[PDB]
DNA sequence: CCTGGATGGG
């Protein structure tokens, strides 16, 4: 059978897909089609300009249609092309079951009929200037309206969106409502008072008081940011506040008892009138990103009394000039008795010190802590130990250098004490830096310039740690008591620390990865290994090793001296040999790689032979990539019976043959990419039986032929359930005019 | 609100 909705492809949770395909109207899809299956219409980005009552009326449990992009206004298409969608009036009345639309990025001057059904709406992006009682009357379901963006740089209009006083009164189940970059000047009047999440931001709305939010009483999230802004970073067009500008009367938010958000990020702040953070009650998370408050920081009271707020933004409150702060935070940061996480990134400032974070320091919930980007040069790490609660400290992009004078390398995201020092200016690692912290679990070093010897002397406080990255560096030599100083290390990144030059006239000693009982994840790849270097590494823990973009090549065109370099990691589980030059393969390397592994990578290297009889030497190997190698063939002996193997990506080849029954005895094999390669067709005869029993089966860009009618077709229709983009990415190399389109392009669907 | 640090998403 066709794939019923073709161009577009059936999807989990009654998806049509139809993004992408440069369609100028919408598909009417067969009547064969089951139509009642359809519960969401998806149309991105294709170049459809006209809307007719016939489109989605055929579609009895259509639920969501989203139709963004298709006729972008002047100001956002890249070449300026005008576009303005014609809707024919019943385009949206036919479909009555419809709860979501999204016509965002498209040139409509007005709101369409819509029926009563509607919960969602969204209409950024679009050309309508004018709300009223009439635009959107009878949406009583309707909970979410979001009209960003409808007259600002990208799509102006020459003056302001008008919503007239109580426009959208007559919404009343409406609790979301956006107006962003919309070029007003005060906020709309009467509001539907059932509204629970307001953003105005990106306007130009520089005064405000309690008239303006009046009877906006279940208010719990309000966004008035941006309105006046300061504009010496930016990147785009931008209307400085003007100068006695902003202007929060002190009572403004005063009767939001039920308010637990408040943004007034890049709002041209000097200081905080602490009457406007009373009354709320409820507050959990409050953004002064981007204002001005580096002084006010240090003396405020406006934080006495937020007891409940969590989360508090102050990243980018910096001098103008570009220059330092000095600071101590005020002691009413100490009243953030419910504080969980403070972001102070690029606010500047040169010493982190006990007085700096003073306040803090005894807060019982506080968990995260964004230092990053603020130019430190004299860090007392020390201070961290006694917070009670701890786990995250960003620390990186400053310019530390001292004390005071994923399958193969696992996040630290679970992990209970993390500080990250990347992108810092370190030369060497003393010791007696990292004196109190022996609570920590991951330690993130990367992009410094450490040009140090690792012996085991440098980590020996840190007897907690787990997490040691320490990638980006220039880690001069690898002795066997290197790391042994962390008796609980489960996980250690080498990766990308090549000094082939300043070895001393020596190499490598890898003996160190055996003497770390906790070991399991180590990665040193990309450091340019090229040879002079331990003869096996062995390790009883190890459970997965990264050496991808070395020179393993190097290693074995030089007699059998490593040809067993890999056999002691007798507990492994994955290992990346991807961009080693890898040119050609022993039967007899293959052999000696632990005989547990289960995931092998192979990209980018240079193999264009494969013995695949020899996968009988790995009995637990579940996944191989051959990625981006020199494949002509698959062929050469067929895949072994007994193999486990469940995936195998042989992508970006150039495979233009396979012998039958290649895959037949691949009783287990549930992946199969065969993308990006030579392939004049696809055969069921290399897939003995069993066609329909892999799960995906990619064989996109590949120079199909498309004869009328061609053998491919069969095989790939009965088993179409696990060819991912049949539809549309699946396509003919040949002959002439049917080049890059589908194999079931108009030209051969009369030929099936 | 989320996301970054600029802006666009829901
Ligand atoms: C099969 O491999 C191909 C190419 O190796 C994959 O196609 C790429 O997909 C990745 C994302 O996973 C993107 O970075 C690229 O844009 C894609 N490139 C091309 C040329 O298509 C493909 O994803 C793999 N197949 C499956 C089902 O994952
Ligand atoms: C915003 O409104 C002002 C005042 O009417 C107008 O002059 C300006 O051009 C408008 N901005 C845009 C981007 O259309
Ligand atoms: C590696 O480990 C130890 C150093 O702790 C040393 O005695 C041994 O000789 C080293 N091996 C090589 C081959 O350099």
């Amino acid at each position: 059978t066709l794939p019923p909705f073709l161009p577009c492809e059936l999807q989990p949770h009654g998806l049509v897909n139809c993004n992408w395909l440069f369609l100028k109207s919408v598909p009417h899809f067969s009547a064969a089609a089951p139509r009642d299956n359809v519960t969401s219409l998806s149309l991105l980005s294709n170049r459809i300009h006209h809307l007719h009552d016939s489109d989605f009326a055929q579609l009895s449990n259509l639920q969501k249609l989203n139709l963004k992009w298709n006729c972008p206004p002047a100001g956002l298409s890249p070449m300026h092309f005008p576009c303005h969608m014609t809707i024919e009036p019943n385009t949206f009345l036919a479909v009555p079951t419809l709860e979501e639309l999204n016509l965002s990025y498209n040139g409509i001057t007005t709101v369409p009929a819509l029926p009563s059904s509607l919960v969602s709406l969204i209409l950024s992006r679009t050309n309508i200037l004018q709300l009223d009682p009439t635009s959107l009357t009878g949406l009583h379901a309707l909970r979410f309206l979001y009209m960003d963006g409808n007259c600002y740089y990208k799509n102006p209009c020459g003056r302001a969106l008008e919503v007239a006083p109580g426009a959208l009164l007559g919404l009343g189940n409406l609790t979301h409502l956006s107006l962003k970059y919309n070029n007003l000047t005060t906020v709309p009047r009467s509001l539907p008072p059932s509204l629970e999440y307001l953003l105005l931001s990106y306007n130009h709305i520089v005064t405000l008081a309690p008239e303006d939010l009046a009877n906006l009483t279940a208010l719990r999230v309000l966004d008035v940011g941006g309105n006046c802004r300061r504009c010496d970073h930016a990147r785009n067009p931008c209307v400085e506040c003007p100068h006695k500008f902003p202007q929060l009367h002190s009572d403004t938010f005063s009767h939001l008892s039920r308010l637990e958000g408040l943004v007034l990020k890049d709002s041209s702040l000097y200081q905080l009138n602490p009457r406007w953070f009373r009354g709320l009650g409820n507050l959990t998370v409050l953004d002064l990103s981007e204002n001005f408050l580096y002084d006010c920081i240090t003396k405020t009271k406006a934080f006495q009394g937020l007891a409940q707020l969590r989360r508090l933004n102050l990243s980018f409150n910096y001098h103008k000039k570009v220059s330092f702060a000095h600071l101590t935070l005020a002691p009413s940061f100490g009243s953030l008795l419910s504080l969980q996480e403070l972001d102070m990134h690029g606010i500047f400032f040169r010493s982190l010190s006990q007085k700096t974070l003073q306040p803090l320091a005894r807060l019982p919930m506080l968990q995260r802590l964004y230092l990053q980007m603020n130019f430190i040069n004299q860090a007392q790490l020390g201070i961290f130990k006694d917070f009670p609660g701890l786990r995250y400290i960003d620390l990186s992009d400053n310019r530390i250098s001292g004390a005071v004078e994923e399958d193969f390398m696992p996040s630290c995201k679970n992990l209970s004490f993390t500080l990250d020092l990347s992108r810092n200016n370190l030369v060497t690692v003393q010791p007696e830096m990292f004196a109190q912290l022996s609570r920590l679990q991951c330690l993130r070093l990367s992009h410094n310039s450490i040009s140090q010897a690792v012996n085991g002397s440098q980590f020996v406080p840190l007897t907690s740690l787990q997490v040691l990255d320490l990638s980006h560096n220039k880690l001069d030599l690898y002795h066997g008591r290197s790391f042994t100083e962390l008796p609980r290390l489960e996980a250690l990144d080498l990766s990308y620390n090549s000094q082939p030059f300043s070895m001393r006239g020596v190499g490598h000693n890898l003996s160190f990865v055996a003497q770390l009982p906790t070991l399991r994840y180590l990665s040193l790849a990309h450091n340019g290994i090229h040879s002079r270097v331990s003869q096996q590494l062995c390790s009883t823990s190890l459970w997965a090793l990264d050496f991808s973009g070395n020179s393993l090549s190097q290693m074995w065109a030089e007699g059998d001296l490593y040809l067993r370099f890999f056999q002691g990691l007798r507990s492994l589980i994955r290992l990346d040999l991807s961009q080693n030059r890898l040119h050609t393969l022993l039967p007899c390397t293959l052999g000696n790689l632990p005989k547990s592994l289960q995931l092998l990578r192979l990209r980018n290297n240079y193999l264009a032979f494969f013995n695949w009889s020899s996968l009988t030497l790995l009995p637990n190997l579940e996944t191989l990539d051959l990625a981006g190698n020199q494949l002509k063939a698959l062929s050469n002996g067929s895949l072994p019976s007994g193999t486990q193997l469940q995936r195998l990506d042989v992508s970006r080849n150039s495979i233009i043959f396979v012998v039958p029954g290649f895959f037949a005895l691949a009783t287990r094999l549930r992946e199969l990419n065969l993308s990006a390669n030579a392939l004049r067709t696809v055969e069921p005869s290399w897939f003995g039986f069993l066609a329909g029993s892999l799960e995906v089966l990619d064989v996109s860009a590949n120079p199909l032929h498309c004869a009328c009618g061609a053998a491919f077709v069969d095989f790939l229709l009965q088993v179409q359930a696990a060819v991912p983009g049949l539809p549309s990415r699946v396509k003919c190399g040949s002959p002439g005019q049917l080049q890059g389109r589908s194999i079931f392009a108009q030209d051969l669907r009369l030929c099936l």
